[PDB]
C-alpha cells in the first residue's frame, strides 16, 4: 500500500538529480515541513532506444520492493506522484558513504564506523528477514546514505536505492556489472542462479570499505576477464589490514566466502559486530 500525494501537497525547494531513470529534486511535505526527495521518472524520447526506455521496470521494481519496507535503517518512501510518475522519499542529508569515505583529510573515527557498520548490517538483516527475502543486487558505497555522523544518532546510515532489487521465493538469476561490490556468482555468467546471499557478500565489501576507506579491490589491477577469474576461482579478496579486530576480520572473511551457503545469517553478522 503507498499513498498518494498530489502536486500542492509537497513543495519543491532545489534540484540535486544524478538519477538514472530521471531526475532527482530537494523538496518539503506541505503538512510536517518534512524535508523530501522527489525521483521523478523521465522517459527521454530524444535519448534513448526502446530497449533503453526499460528504465521504467527499474521505477517500478524500486516502487513495489519499497511499499514493504518499514524500518529505520532503510530510506522511508513516503508516497508516489503522478505526472510525471514520481517517488517521495525521505531526504537523507549527509549524502552518501562513498563521497564522505573520500576524504581522507577527515576519517571517520572508530565509533562512528561502527555505528554505520551496524546501521547497515540492522538494514540488511531486515531484508533478509522477509518473506520472501529482499535481494538488492546493488549494495555498494554510493547506496549507503548518512543520516548523520555523530556516534549518538538515533540513526546514523540508511540502506537506499533498491532499483535493481528482486525479491522471488524462487531463485534469482542475472549477470551484474559492478564487479568489484558483486559475489562471485552473480559475475560469471546470466547463466547461474543465486540468493540473498548475494549481498551478505556485498554487505563484506561494504564493512572493508567502512573499515579502510579505501575502495573494494583498488588495491589490485586486472583486466575485466582476469579479475572475475581471480574473484570466481582463485578466492581474490581485498586485504584486510594486520591492525583490523579479530571478530571484525572473521565477519569479513566469512561474508565474502565463495561459497554461498558459508556467509553467515545477519542474527550472527549484528551479534559480532556489536561485540566489537
Ligand atoms: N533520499 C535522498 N536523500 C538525499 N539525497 C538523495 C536522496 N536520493 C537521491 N539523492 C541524491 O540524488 C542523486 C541521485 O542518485 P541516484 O539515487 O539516482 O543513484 P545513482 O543511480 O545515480 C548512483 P550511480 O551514479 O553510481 O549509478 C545522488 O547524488 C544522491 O546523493
Amino acid at each position: 500500500r503507498l499513498p498518494t500525494l498530489a502536486d500542492n501537497e509537497i513543495e519543491y525547494e532545489k534540484q540535486i538529480g544524478k538519477g538514472g531513470f530521471g531526475l532527482v529534486h530537494k523538496g518539503r511535505l506541505v503538512k510536517d515541513k518534512s524535508v523530501v526527495a522527489i525521483k521523478s521518472l523521465i522517459l527521454g524520447d530524444s535519448e534513448g532506444e526502446t530497449e533503453m526506455i526499460e528504465k521504467f521496470q527499474e521505477f517500478q521494481r524500486e516502487v513495489f520492493i519499497m511499499s514493504n519496507l518499514n524500518h529505520p535503517n532503510i530510506v522511508k518512501l513516503y508516497g508516489l506522484m503522478h505526472n510525471p510518475p514520481r517517488m517521495v522519499m525521505e531526504f537523507v542529508p549527509c549524502g552518501d558513504l562513498y563521497h564522505r569515505l573520500l576524504d581522507k583529510a577527515h576519517p571517520i573515527k572508530w565509533s562512528v564506523k561502527l555505528r554505520l557498520m551496524l546501521d547497515i548490517a540492522l538494514g540488511i538483516e531486515y531484508m533478509q528477514n522477509q518473506n520472501p527475502p529482499i535481494v538488492h543486487r546493488d549494495l555498494r558505497s554510493p547506496n549507503i546514505f548518512l543520516q548523520s555522523l555523530d556516534e549518538n544518532a538515533p540513526v546514523c546510515a540508511k540502506v537506499a536505492d533498491f532499483g535493481t532489487s528482486q525479491q522471488s521465493v524462487h531463485s534469482v538469476s542475472g549477470l551484474l556489472g559492478n564487479f568489484q561490490w558483486m559475489a562471485p556468482e552473480t559475475i560469471g555468467a546470466e547463466e547461474e542462479s543465486y540468493t540473498e546471499k548475494a549481498d551478505t557478500y556485498s554487505f563484506a565489501m561494504i564493512l572493508y570499505t567502512i573499515l579502510t576507506g579505501e575502495g573494494p579491490f583498488d588495491e589490485y589491477s586486472y583486466g575485466k576477464i582476469k579479475f572475475i577469474n581471480m574473484i570466481r576461482e582463485e578466492g581474490l579478496r581485498p586485504t584486510i589490514p594486520e591492525d583490523c579486530p579479530p571478530r571484525l576480520r572473521n565477519v569479513i572473511e566469512l561474508c565474502w566466502s565463495g561459497d554461498p551457503k558459508k556467509r553467515p545469517h545477519f542474527s550472527y553478522i549484528v551479534k559480532e559486530l556489536s561485540e566489537l
